[PDB]
């Protein structure tokens, strides 16, 4: 009846899945992990491996002038008292998480500064996450070629490009060098959680499709779902009433479709925040998907109207949340995003993956043209309103101080802009033709919705009792971060310190 | 009847190029410079952008015991007494242009370890070449944007990805940085040189097509031609000799279809090596291009007979020789490189760029089977012969040594592998792949005759005034042989930089 | 008459005048600088050699989001009009001075992340002051040993001790070896500027003590006085009613006596600020002397009253101004540092020369004790109030916040504190004793009173009529900064772009 | 009975010292670290960090062409067979403490060019040596004050100057900064071994002097000393025959006094080579301590009959013991060195701590003139022989070469050096100058015999069950030899390795 057994299975192979797969099989027991597709890494390995674990040794080592209680006052300040237990829980235990994961030869981290997303008491400035060091891949062996490249060769057909292996690449090799290393854990790929199986009102173990043959996998101490939201997935985000769309997703094509958040509504566990995400602008492709927009240092955005509607420069989250308030019936999704030839045609932010103007050009997500006029007939824009918004902002530039918006009076608006600008480094004038206007949609860096779990990531059933045997972290689980992306890493940050939780109760 | 005028102009813009911009321009020489296509920086800024320029400060700073004198004799040993006072100018120079150009802000460089390609007298088992730190874009502002991507990223209709600019991408775009710090230099995209101009026997000037428009542009001190070579013009190609293909070539689509070299011919420039080229194998894309595959680590490669004919691990060079020599009417080109699922369908070597598995599979340049027979089918492979070509491999990878073509007894072939030999690995773990691959190159490396300040010469030696040449658009020294890693971008920036100093006198 | 003859004559050796000496002498003009003492560099030698020249080549290659505007901008919001056209002039020449001394082989800056002090509009919160890169001594030859050693050698008759030199030796160092390799200019030591000598109402010369003889040395294009302030000479001090004092003065003891300054005065210079300088907290040596105190990252300070009277953490020249404005005839001169055993007996700051805690003790400077009581007695503060004091620092520091004076509500208070847990990295209990009471004082960087100039440096008479030939720049001139200290490298940056514009000026 | 109880007991806190403390620490062995004063790092933190750890993968990232195997060969060819299992286990280890330390994120190193300092086979003519690198003291926190300072302060009533810590400061930094790390050790300051405390044959603790209290630390693994040598005992120092003098030693004063090697020789350890040290040259200072010279670039140097004796370029330890081997009763311990004013009057080498001319010249150690008559007169050296001396030197400067002494056939002699040799400058440019020169010594190398794990040993080679030695409380392999830089800190850290190694078994 069972086809194989473990202590721990460990469903999906992003930051968090490998995070508890490392935790369990580190402490001696055996671990069996499930990726769904033939590479192991999924949207974390297309990350910038940015971390929230504040207050660890990591940032001791930078002198960073931080601690635990200082960030647990910022979550407080953005979340309230919503989900405080976990806020606390997050926070406390980010240092034993950090500490096990580099006792690791295979594993060290680093402060790079980043600044934290909202005025807040306890906010950095410069920031406090933390990243994975650059990986050559021939210190991993055979593991290199089985992570997930980085975007800007995944969705074109590419492997891995020359250089050193960054951001994503390096958290999941080391990640997956360090599961590998302690010999107890097993790495599958092409194996596909289908569902739990549960007796005596326990999960003990899941069937699996794997070679195209059913498989039933015991699992001992319990089942850790980290296999990713419902992003892929254009009912389940219908039906939640998610904003944005599968296609305009930066997930993995296909690979985050909420199997797992399925499979345990399937056996009681309930959801929440299902209509969220971690939202963020894109650049439509020509092939109707879209690239991840941030650090933005130029142009202005526009409604289908000509107006201005937000800070361009607010973080992603922020500015997708933005575009999604001021939507109705597509007046802002899509917006126009407006800018000159100051950088030679490119778009002022960094996109990834990064298009080249003339394929957007081509296609006509993007349109170029010599006057304002003519390039407000070639997107449907009123010319009268762009001409005036235009002016306007460029008025705003010249002082130095957006009235409108407010863009450029924080530190993350600050922290993209290149030198040599002028009053204000956020606010630079849109006037060295051709002008250009470019399709911006409301993406996603995956949804943040799923199973209700507790501090050490049990799943819960509506009336807060214990799914026995059962896990959930990452996206597969509903985040406490809630309506807000409190800065730079939280989203592998929370799968990080779940996943461990997870893997130390299934210890006890 | 001038468009405008300058000191010293400058075509192309790859590290030569610019290293000779640089050199006019810091010593208050007002330069211009023209790049062709709307990005600076051509195969130059796809390439490692490791560069053999031995013995100079940079090195001593890693301590690496070596010197000029012995990289003289390294290339004694190889080359023979054909260009002997270049070799003497090349290794010579060296130390005072990377002084130059390290006394800009904007440039270091550092040794990294990466061996030369022949034994014999003077060879650095680890190396002796260069290469420009690690360069954050937003650090040069605006130009980062117009240096020319990576390989793995030009050909698929992409701007940059987002790490730092390493390699080809941090040369250029520091070569640029400091060129336009001098403030004596413009930087021209979109401009092509059309044709010289001649008065009383002295270049004096360049016909330039730019906007839709022909321009006359004046260089009072003269004309540095370091616009690449013919690798991008199957005329030319076909015409001198040269094997391979401009299809298969690694320079940038379009680009050096050898302008500089036929508008040099058109003056009186003599030619050499035209038959020539910086060739490596490549692998044979969908689309018909190729892709440089460096770094072989696994594998062995037999011909259209189903054999094996050389060692694999080879460097490029000397590898893409023995398929041309090899080759009796497309019996080696295309070649066959043969492997396992060992690691999961990955052909092991670097391919740059690293197309897919799956896309070379559906497209049928790549071709893969459960048992040799199959694959011998599906490629047009003697069955017998392949099944027999694998065992006797097997066997040497368990002995441990290639009595046949000697693979593994040489440090370039273990540098990229971690078994009783690293370099040998049994082929036995199915499914089986085929993989063609063609015979590429990194650029051609005919051209104009030089002396040793680039002066372009005539036949009877005799120097045409006004006029250099640089890089692949000048007849390399080094004959028919890579030296070692850096050597065309060492040659490149170090004649140019004499060109440089010549016009300054 | 005259004993030599050249275009341009420098009197001093630090930033400034070499810089104005390189200016002068890399565009042909024949140049001679004459040091009083038998090293180069003064207080700039001394310094970090942190360089206020804001929106150059320097800060572009490190991406930095700044520009002559917002540093214009920034410079306004603190100073006024009061000065306006030499705050442009500074400004605007940053550019052109960086350009000309990288172009240089001797001389590469870097920027060094360091806050600007004020809060106001153009603050930098990372700072934009750039830095000399560290030299190899072997690379200038004979040079190296010519320049002024660092403090923690000069004082206790010590030469360079064993590593790169750095912060002002590197500036001096470099600056030196640019200076010779132009060919046009003789470096000479113990020269002393005696008189200023004027024929038909121009500076044409100077005379000179040099090997016990005088020199007449004539100047053919003018005379750069860089030759610092007024520092090191007590009368003049007492004279303009300039606080603090000679001996408690960072220069090096007996080089900056108001020479150059008296010289002019002698001549129809006009001055202003005399009772100004680059002021800062001192900690009190044995031989009566004091060390630079900065980056304080604990305990509190103290007046005579046992009472907290200023946040301690504020930029040094404010914290300088701060201690003055609260001084009745010795209550807040000296100030007392309090502090406890975390640090082993260790003061938590910065000071610079480092005496050893056990070498204050021996001779009172410093003055340790089991209880506060104890301690109160020992330096003669009410030892009521000093309990107090400290209970309800200690308080503020639980709470993290200080409502008092404000302490640790900065980036600059934030910048120097370690990681140590707490609410407030800048408020940290004081009770794990032994207790130390440090004696602080009122210490100083140079003064900043001087001779009026104008935009090129020119010395100007009551009237604002320019003496003909004269030029100061540095302290020996009245510094733009008024009563500000506006965040790091003024002195420095001002001096030498002033030495630049009248070494350009006399090139005309 | 017992106060405290660990797995395993340090004495000292030198590089060796928390090498084996960390070693144990970090495979979840309980730790305590003893530290006599009220500062880590001893001598080593005095030290540039220089460590000769050879063959490992610090230095395959610099690309550097050495091995295990051409190392043993130096070390075979200077020492011979005497303490060969001992150089063998030096020279195999290397690599893996290089890979255990740098495992930490606390510890990196890199390769910095130093010669190895003898003519023999397997020199490295550039080095091999390795070296931490500079550490930002905000980094560790509260530990950055815990660690004693460089000499140039530490001997001035000063603390750490204000740039970043390097050297040994960057040591002994990192080192304590990853022993607290492991979160298994404690560590220690103004704790002093006693002595040590033996049940059944085996050490199994130590009694330690702490707060005027006495304790006894139970230590179930072992008790490693690495407590120095006798450097600061004069009795100790004069009963072994040991040249030189505690006061001109360069450690810290008062702090090596032989404590853990007396208390070895008291529960039978044999003893070797208390004769022996790490010697130097050492400028007189005005309060009788000397200075470390190194790096000699000019003057020469004269015994008290005005006659020159040795090359002055050698490296410091056989300069020194050229010195003892030459001294009759005084007349070469002082020697003088006689130097111009090329250098603005400078000594012509590098002096740690580094006294200014004047301070000498107000003392007498060092004496000018404006001839060598008035010199010799101020010195008491023989006026004819002086100048006579000089004479010869400047002819051998003005041809290149010194055919009494040899000196400047030699790349260490070149190393400091940037004429027909760099090596030999005439000394001409009045004034002149003649500084007080005496033996200094950079700790002792005798005592503790021991074993490849160094376990301490017996007169008849047994193994004191429980006890371990290793730096210079243990007697050197090197005997009477300074191999090249970074030897006393690379035999002190391998052979604390190696015996937590042994201790976890
Ligand atoms: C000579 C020495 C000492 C003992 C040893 O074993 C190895 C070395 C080499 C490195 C030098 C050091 C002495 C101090 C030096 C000169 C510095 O201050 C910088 C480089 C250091
Ligand atoms: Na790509």
């Amino acid at each position: 009846d069972w086809t194989s057994e473990c202590d721990v299975l460990v469903v999906g192979s992003g930051g968090g899945a490998l995070t508890g797969a490392y935790t369990a099989a580190a402490q001696g027991l055996t671990t069996i992990v499930l990726e769904k597709t033939d590479r192991f890494g999924g949207t974390s390995a297309y990350s910038g491996a940015s971390i929230w674990l504040p207050g660890t040794q990591v940032q001791e080592r930078a002198g960073l002038p931080d601690s635990t209680e200082n960030a647990r006052t910022y979550l407080r300040a953005l979340l309230g008292d919503a989900e405080s237990e976990r806020q606390d829980a997050y926070v406390e235990t980010a240092p034993a998480v950090v500490a096990l994961l580099e006792q690791n030869p295979n594993i060290e981290f680093e402060f790079r500064a980043f600044p934290d997303y909202y005025k807040a008491e306890g906010r950095m400035d410069t920031g406090r996450s933390i990243n994975p060091l650059d990986l050559d891949p021939a210190d991993i062996g055979d593991l290199a070629g089985k992570v997930r490249p980085e975007l800007d060769q995944d969705r074109t057909g590419q492997d891995h490009a020359p250089g050193p292996m960054i951001g994503g690449r390096a958290l999941i090799g080391r990640l997956l060098a360090a599961v590998q290393s302690t010999g107890k854990a097993e790495l599958r790929t092409e194996s596909v959680l289908t569902s739990l199986i549960v007796e005596d009102g326990r999960v003990v173990g899941a069937e699996v499709e794997s070679g195209g043959e059913t498989q039933r996998i015991k699992a001992n101490r319990g089942v850790l779902m980290a296999a990713g939201g419902i992003e892929g997935n254009a009912e389940m985000r219908e039906q939640a009433g998610t904003p944005g769309k599968a296609i305009w997703s930066m997930g993995p094509f296909g690979a985050n479709t909420g199997d797992a958040i399925s499979a345990g509504i399937a056996v009681g566990g309930a959801t929440a925040l299902l209509d969220q995400a971690w939202f963020c602008p894109g650049v439509e492709q020509p092939d109707g998907s879209a690239a991840f927009m941030v650090g933005v240092r130029g142009g202005l955005v526009v409604d289908s109207a000509g107006e201005r509607y937000l800070n361009e420069s607010l973080p992603y989250d922020q500015f997708g949340r933005a575009m999604d308030a001021h939507d109705d019936n597509g007046s802002a999704v899509p917006s126009f995003m407006i800018f000159d030839s100051r950088e030679g045609g490119g778009l002022p932010a960094i996109c990834i993956p990064n298009t080249a103007p003339a394929k957007h050009l081509e296609a006509g997500t993007w349109v170029g043209a010599d006057t304002l006029e003519e390039l407000a007939a070639k997107t449907g824009l009123p010319a009268d309103a762009l001409r005036s918004t235009v002016e306007k902002f460029n008025d705003a530039a010249k002082l130095g101080v957006d009235e409108e918006f407010h863009r450029g009076e924080d530190p993350y608006d600050a922290f993209f802009c290149p030198p040599n600008g002028g009053a204000n480094a956020a606010l630079t004038a849109i006037e060295n033709g051709p002008f250009y206007a470019a399709r911006i949609v409301l993406s996603d860096l995956g949804t943040k919705g799923g199973l209700v779990t507790d501090v050490n990531g049990r799943v819960l059933r509506a009336d807060g009792s214990a799914i026995d045997g059962l896990y959930a972290a990452g996206n597969t689980s509903a985040s406490l971060s809630g309506r807000f992306y409190p800065g730079p890493g939280v989203p592998l940050g929370t799968a990080m310190v779940f996943s461990y939780r997870a893997a130390q109760d299934m210890a006890k």
